[PDB]
């Protein structure tokens, strides 16, 4: 049989075994194809793929962030362009945009699955500081207020920080801005994706209401020295009243309780992202799926894409992932109905916002991973005082980079 080899993110607990579980159906119906799986961590994702794609040296699949795809599809030969391959009408419309390359109608990728990020909050904390999570988080200021509440009370045999999000330089730095910037009624690029425009008024409110909240007390100051992952697990431990997350922190928190005894899982709710002046917006992303034009086995690979596709396929990865599906059909299922589940759904449906499909759009998630983890730096005072002329210094200095890419 043919072994098709695939590249994947670590997109569930297990990541490739989950991966083999759900691709069974396909063999079962294939057996002339095998699936092996290859995990690669987030951080060297974007500088393993391009080496694969500038090399020749490639998997025949491999998974590629939906911010992501147009800056891959853009480099010439490196990826079989899927447009006319793939029955687009399947799919979750708006999952389509990152799948082309913006201003084009050349598809280079095959939406796999979607996510957001919410608003996670510990039950037992709210009920006891007298937050009602679900109008108290409703707002900017709403919310504010109930970090207030929130912050110093103990639960447990510990003091909680109110709200607990990273600052260290990964992929999240920008994305953990984004719906702050869009709620504020501002937005990273003009219409056409070719001019940088997060240094607005609005924009900069968004920054400096978001960014201040650590600079109030409000927000844990001592965890902007740590990533996304290490906040991941200081809230499963308990260590904060709130975090935005995304879904996939459900499959780690529910096998906690199942193996350590751990019952966070119980004790958890999420809402929604807090509306801001501009109305409530939240982070689109997911990853799509690409062929690398170097494939020896191009029928058997895009037989293997149609499958993750499929209506089954695509519950059975939400299931064990927690990632959203991007084919209609799947939502069919009563799985996402389930009490968190319907949260994510219902966020990215009515208010989820993507970034540009540029090219250069790679190139410019590198910078803002390096330049505006400088914001936190600000807040956490490396260099002199915290001032917001020097956030605004910096945001200015970030478009300014931003601008020479595109
Ligand atoms: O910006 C590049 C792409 O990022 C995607 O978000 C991913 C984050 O970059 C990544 O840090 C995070 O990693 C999770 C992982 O999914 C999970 O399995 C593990 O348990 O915890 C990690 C975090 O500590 O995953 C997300 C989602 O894959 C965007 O979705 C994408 O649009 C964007 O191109």
């Amino acid at each position: 049989s043919v072994k098709l080899t695939m590249w994947i993110m670590p997109n569930s607990d297990t990541p490739d075994q989950d991966l083999l579980k759900v691709v069974k159906p396909f063999t079962d119906a294939n057996p002339h194809i095998t699936v092996e799986p290859t995990v690669v961590d987030w951080s060297a994702a974007l500088t393993k793929i391009t080496a694969a794609a500038t090399s020749g040296e490639a998997p025949d699949i491999t998974q590629v962030g939906s911010t992501w795809t147009a800056a891959i599809g853009a480099m010439e030969g490196a990826l079989v362009e899927l447009t006319g391959k793939i029955d687009t009408s399947a799919f979750v419309e708006s999952t389509l945009q990152s799948a082309y390359i913006k201003g084009t109608d050349k598809m280079f990728g095959m939406p796999w699955f979607t996510e957001t990020r919410a608003l996670f909050y510990r039950k037992d904390a709210c009920e006891k500081a007298g937050v009602n999570p679900e109008t108290d988080f409703a707002t900017w200021d709403k919310f504010k207020d109930a970090l207030k509440k929130l912050n110093g009370i103990e639960v447990d045999g510990k003091k909680l920080a109110a709200l607990g999000m990273p600052g260290k330089n990964d992929w999240n730095v920008v994305h953990n801005f984004s719906w702050w910037i869009y709620g504020a009624g501002g937005d990273f690029v003009n219409e056409e994706g070719t001019q940088a425009t997060f240094s607005s008024e609005n924009a900069l409110k968004g920054i400096k209401f978001y960014s201040e909240l650590a600079v109030e007390g409000l927000m844990d100051e001592p965890s902007l020295e740590k990533n996304t992952s290490d906040i991941e697990s200081a809230f499963g431990d308990g260590a904060y009243a709130t975090a935005f997350m995304g879904p996939w922190v459900i499959s780690s928190y529910t096998k906690n309780k199942e193996e350590n005894g751990n019952d966070l899982i119980d004790k958890i709710g999420v809402t929604m992202v807090p509306e801001g002046p501009a109305g409530r917006y939240a982070f689109m992303g997911g990853s799509n799926l690409v062929i690398f034009n170097s494939s020896k086995n191009k029928d058997e690979a895009l037989e293997l894409l149609k499958f993750f596709a499929s209506k089954e396929a695509q519950v059975e990865y939400s299931k064990v992932s927690k990632m959203l599906p991007v084919v209609k059909a799947a939502y069919e299922d009563p799985y996402f109905e389930d009490s968190l589940m319907k949260v994510f759904k219902e966020q990215v449906d009515k208010y989820g916002k993507h970034y540009a499909s540029v090219p250069g759009w790679a190139s410019a998630e590198v910078i803002f991973s390096e330049g505006l983890s400088k914001i936190w730096d600000n807040v956490m005072e490396v260099d002199g005082a915290y001032s917001y002329d020097k956030t605004v210094q910096i945001v200015k200095d970030v478009e300014s980079q931003i601008n020479q890419i595109l």
